[PDB]
């Protein structure tokens, strides 16, 4: 009820009440990195694959995920192929490093029993400051990923970025 079974990550409604309290917690002067996590091509692996191969492609995202994380490092589903990251007291930096990370492990990583194309990862980043509200930063960091999406995928874009136009 509060992992989800197929990844054995926190799922969405847990992770909301784990971050939610996080963001309560902030002291005025600190921050929390948060950042949305699209597994790229994940429909067209399922649709050549079968859903089991995209299983598989889902637990082996979240094992590559794991080994990059600090304790205390929270990373949860968030529904469909997208996953959100909660970095307690990480700054831009440290996010942005954190995200890189993931974004080329999961490029190198090899399912079993499946031979996918490629793998890659979208990833929109934002930070969280005391008096934000967790769900107009979930937003922010959407639309980060949206950036990420349309600029090509396989890419972390951030909200304290400058944007194309
Ligand atoms: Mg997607």
């Amino acid at each position: 009820v509060a992992t989800d079974e197929l990844t054995g990550l926190f799922n969405r409604r847990h992770f909301m009440r784990m971050a939610s309290r996080a963001l309560e917690d902030l002291l005025p002067n600190r921050q929390h990195g948060l950042a949305l996590i699209d597994l790229d091509h994940f429909k067209r692996i399922n649709d050549r694959h079968g859903h089991a191969a995209g299983d598989r492609v889902l637990q082996t995202f979240a094992a590559v995920a794991r080994s990059c994380l600090r304790d205390g490092d929270v990373l949860a589903r968030y529904g469909g192929e997208e996953f959100v990251l909660l970095l307690p007291h990480a700054d831009a930096e440290q996010l942005e490093s954190c995200c890189e990370r993931l974004r080329l492990a999961f490029q190198q990583a090899e399912p079993v029993g499946v031979t996918v194309d490629t793998l890659s990862l979208s990833v929109g980043m934002t930070l969280l400051y005391a008096d934000d509200d967790l769900d107009e930063a979930l937003q922010r960091a959407d639309q980060a990923l949206y950036r990420a999406k349309r600029g090509g995928r396989n890419r972390c874009d951030a909200t304290w970025e400058v944007t194309s136009a």
